[PDB]
């Protein structure tokens, strides 16, 4: 077990172990603050999250299981890993704090203020990152710029996935109006959502709320045919559709007027509304637009990945004790 040290960061305290230095504050929230340090280890900089209270309830308990069981698993470059995890606890009994490592990246994508080159690497390494969850059956559910990290090398890493766990800006419209059942493809639309925002420098639907979003979406993909429309359960949903004075598919040309064609036709496969018809990850590599950087023996999937705990309601104990296994078990990345 390695030596610690304390400090005090903008209203929280710190221990970590001596691995890390120079910790600076660099952002927060309800689940967690961050600072970056160096890995003295490595010679590399990090970034180090401090769960804000990680078992102060079930859900705050099973939540943190999640991140982590979710995090030890995820191992690709484009999509945030783990460089470590660690706890100054030296027994589960003390045990009630978790920090977790991974590489630093410079910035996020609602930051950067693009051309069509950039646009093809940034959604190019998005879909082989998004490839990879899907194959392990995760969905992200939350896609947006500011959960997708970036350097100035235009490397990206996705942030925050899985599992369970405005953003209503990227949100796809199934998700949003309560048609509980989607699959991985909300994703899809919210990629078409980043894409459509890097080539124009605005967000394709700025709804000030959830009725205004969908009205803004039916706007430009038009409203569901018949063919849509008999999927959808909820006659609440249906006959909101069906009041909604109708409207037709603008032809994405005239909307995205001087956008590499090929992008045009990308979006255009992502930003459908029947999510049984949106282009998969995998699919979406396989487009022309990324023939710059689509290599088929270089877009791996994922080991299978034991969501079960998701069905379990345990006590916070449990959780507890399970996260705990977990942080002990834990293999460092070579
Ligand atoms: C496995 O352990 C970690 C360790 C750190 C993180 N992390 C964050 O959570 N950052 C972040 C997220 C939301 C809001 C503010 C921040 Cl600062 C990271 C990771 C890498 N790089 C950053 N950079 C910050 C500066 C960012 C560009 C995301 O704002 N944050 C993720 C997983």
């Amino acid at each position: 077990r390695p030596t610690f040290y304390r400090q005090e960061l903008n209203k929280t305290i710190w221990e970590v172990p001596e691995r890390y230095q120079n910790l600076s504050p660099v952002g927060s929230g309800a689940y967690g603050s961050v600072c970056a340090a160096f890995d003295t280890k490595t010679g590399h900089r990090v970034a180090v999250k401090k769960l804000s209270r990680p078992f102060q309830s079930i859900i705050h308990a099973k939540r943190t299981y999640r991140e982590l069981r979710l995090l030890k698993h995820m191992k690709h470059e484009n999509v945030i890993g783990l460089l470590d995890v660690f706890t100054p606890a030296r027994s589960l009994e003390e045990f009630n704090d978790v920090y977790l490592v991974t590489h630093l990246m410079g910035a996020d994508l609602n930051n950067i203020v693009l051309t069509d080159d950039h646009v093809q690497f940034l959604i190019y390494q998005i879909l082989r990152g998004l490839k990879y969850i899907h194959s392990a059956d995760i969905i992200h559910r939350d896609l947006k710029p500011s959960n997708l990290a970036v350097n100035e090398d235009c490397e990206l890493k996705i942030l925050d996935f899985g599992l369970a766990r405005a953003t209503r800006w990227y949100r796809a419209p199934e998700i949003m109006l309560n048609w509980m059942h989607y699959n991985q493809t909300v994703d899809i639309w919210s990629v078409g959502c980043i894409m459509a925002e890097l080539l124009t420098g605005r967000t394709l639907f700025p709804g000030t709320d959830h009725i205004d979003q969908l009205k803004l979406i039916l706007r430009l993909v038009g409203t569901p045919g018949a063919e849509l429309l008999k999927k959808i359960s909820s006659e609440s949903a249906r006959n909101y559709i069906q009041s909604l004075a109708q409207m037709p598919k603008m032809n994405f040309a005239n909307v995205f007027i001087g956008a590499n064609p090929l992008a045009v036709d990308l979006l255009e496969k992502m930003l459908v509304l029947d999510s049984d018809k949106r282009i998969t990850a995998a699919q979406a590599l396989a487009h022309a637009y990324f023939a710059q950087y689509h290599d088929p023996d270089d877009e791996p999937v994922a080991d299978p990945y034991d969501q079960s705990f998701e069905s379990r309601d345990l006590l916070i104990d449990e959780w507890k004790s399970l996260t705990y296994d977990e942080v002990i078990s834990f293999v460092p990345p070579p």
